[PDB]
């Protein structure tokens, strides 16, 4: 790989960024504690400089020295059920089928754009991408496209797994009926017309109530630990070891959900993308282990559910733009499953806990089209930086506090780059969130104005420390799995109650910007959070944003106003004089 390895912040420089993070999140006297307790563990001859000599051995003898903590840490070890906690949601522009030739159509010619996509990509054929934005023009890397559909995850008891064939095949699932349909003979890949022909078979064949076997893929919307237990189960028959074997080799899923109820609303085609509505929507229509599940369902809603250890959003839009952009017949063979009562039981519990899920996601799409992008950049702002501060504006404005905020930066530029945490959460917005909502203080607009631009400073110095990979949640994650390497027991540096705050990110944000009409989504990552994810064009801001309504605390509908609320304010300071 001609790329450069994720390079190693010195020691020093993430504890001092570290503790100049958290001081504004923490009492004064917690913060006491804290700063004795770095002092210590970052001294000399110290445990900090020993852990800090591993990691540099480490960076020497892999490609890339967090990949294996980092994914194990951020999706690997998580046990919450996948459907919102984890998965995220790409929903294609709302589609028109009169009859159900349109959506067979559809799914046809979307599935020979994948086709023709994986044979790119199994060719190398695929452009390397470089940077644009913050700092642009450097080579990226390309590890996480050959991640889109040749992964499956597996569940675990206490930690999941992530992972050719022949004949290579896709499993369509309908009336949540899985099966496989064969795509490539011999490098011979279907006509979109004769997958026309054997999505018309299945569709028949789902329709079939003496042949109609159980939800097995309800299963996979449960907790990782209980998909573990359940799948236990389900391995003790052959025939389910075959079927189980037949989806985890496919290249994805194709969904065809049955009509939804509600309007076809932004918000409600994605619900019905994140969670499906539950069991008896289209919640059981899904195999949640695999990387994609492309939904084209019967009234026109469509877009593609992701597991998301594999691969970040960046990557998948691309895939997704491209494949839109693009835009002796054997029967399709029928996975078998031979359930017992134990299996009952489980289908059973999992039903439940899919319903809590759906009945606790408070989402909203929101689309601020006041400005965007070009109004920003007349301001010489970065917009992502703006938009950024725009939001700890909200959530103090609502919320009367700053809280640890998460925002990916993507390290694509570095081998096997995943991405970084930008603490978005700076001191700087603290002093311009409170100059903005305490009215008491009678700040002068000029004044600001110029904490504004001072905020809009920070969150981009931090951004680019970020991207360079100089920040500082990748290192100090890989100091504390070192530590635990050599003993059980983590260091106080890593058991203090102030680093476990810093990770609990009650604002999880992100960008996924499209050139189509799309989008992405996904649910908070604690459950006292929210889920943020927009797309900022020249003119609108697209804010995807998401909260559980089992938290009397947050309201992402009052969220969504509280960021129109932020921008306009913003612009305001900005068109003072
Ligand atoms: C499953 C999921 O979906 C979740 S996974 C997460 C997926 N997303 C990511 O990983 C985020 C990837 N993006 C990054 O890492 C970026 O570096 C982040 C940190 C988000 C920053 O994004 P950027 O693209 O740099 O945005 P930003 O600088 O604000 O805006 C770029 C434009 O704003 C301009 N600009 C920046 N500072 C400016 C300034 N001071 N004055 C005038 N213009 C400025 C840039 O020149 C650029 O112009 P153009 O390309 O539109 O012609």
């Amino acid at each position: 790989s001609g790329l450069p390895k994720l390079p190693v912040p010195p020691l020093q420089q993430t504890l001092a960024t570290y503790l100049q993070c958290m001081r504004h999140l923490v009492s004064e006297e917690q913060f006491r504690k804290s700063q004795a307790i770095v002092q210590q563990f970052g001294a000399p001859g110290g445990l900090g400089e020993t852990l800090q000599q591993k990691l540099l051995e480490r960076q020497e003898k892999t490609a890339n020295w967090v990949s294996e903590y980092w994914l194990n840490d951020m999706y690997l070890n998580n046990r919450l059920a996948l459907p919102v906690n984890s998965s995220p949601a790409v929903i294609f522009a709302r589609q028109h089928f009169p009859g159900t030739d349109d959506q067979l159509r559809f799914a046809a010619s979307l599935i020979s754009g994948v086709l023709s996509y994986k044979a790119l990509l199994d060719s190398h054929s695929i452009p390397t991408d470089c940077a644009k934005g913050q700092l642009s023009g450097q080579p990226l890397c390309m590890k996480q496209y050959y991640g889109l559909f040749s992964s499956y995850r597996l569940p675990g008891h206490t930690q999941d797994t992530l992972v050719m064939p022949e004949p290579e095949h896709v499993i369509v699932a309908c009336c949540n009926q899985f099966f496989v349909l064969d795509v490539v003979i011999n490098f011979r890949r279907l006509s979109e017309g004769d997958l026309f022909t054997q999505l018309r078979k299945i569709v028949k064949m789902a329709s079939n109530a003496a042949a109609r076997l159980p939800p097995i893929g309800l299963l996979t919307s449960d907790g990782r630990s209980e998909w573990a237990e359940a799948r236990t189960v389900l391995v003790k028959d052959s025939t389910n070891r075959d079927s189980l074997d037949m989806i985890e080799r496919c290249i994805c899923l194709v969904c065809l959900d049955a009509p939804g109820g509600v309007e076809l609303s932004d918000t409600h085609r994605a619900l019905q993308l994140l969670h499906g509505g539950g069991y008896s929507k289209n919640g059981a229509n899904r195999w949640y282990d695999k990387s994609l599940q492309f939904v084209v369902g019967r009234d026109g809603t469509c877009g593609v559910v992701c597991e998301h250890s594999p691969f970040d959003g960046i990557v998948l839009v691309q895939c997704t733009e491209h494949l839109l952009k693009h835009m002796p017949l054997p029967a399709p063979r029928r996975l078998r499953w031979k359930c017992s009562p134990e299996i009952q039981g489980h289908l059973a519990s999992s039903a439940e806990k899919l319903q809590r899920i759906v009945k606790n996601l408070d989402f909203i799409v929101y689309k601020f089209d006041n400005y965007g992008k070009t109004f920003i950049k007349k301001q010489k702002c970065s917009p992502d930086a703006f938009i950024q501060v725009a939001l700890q504006l909200a959530f103090y404005r609502l919320h009367r506090r700053l809280v640890p905020t998460y925002e990916s930066a993507s390290i694509r530029r570095f081998q096997e780059g995943r991405v970084d945490n930008i603490r978005s959460a700076t001191p700087e917005a603290l002093a311009f969130v409170r100059a903005v909502t305490d009215h008491k203080a009678a700040v002068p607009a000029s004044e600001k104005l110029l904490l504004l631009k001072d905020a809009i400073r920070a969150q981009t110095a931090y951004t680019v420390m970020a991207i360079t990979g100089m920040a500082i949640d990748n290192h100090l994650l890989a100091l504390r799995e070192l530590a635990r390497a050599m003993c059980a027991a983590l260091p106080e540096m890593f058991m203090d109650e102030t680093y476990l705050m810093s990770n609990r990110f009650v604002l999880s944000t992100s960008q996924v910007p499209t050139t189509t009409e799309m989008f992405c989504c996904y649910g908070p990552v604690v459950p006292n959070g929210y889920g943020a994810c927009y797309n900022p064009q020249p003119e609108t801001i697209l804010f995807c944003i998401s909260s559980f309504h089992s938290c009397a605390a947050t309201s992402s509908s009052k969220f969504a106003k509280a960021v129109e609320e932020s921008l306009i304010d913003m612009r305001d300071l900005c068109s003072l004089l």
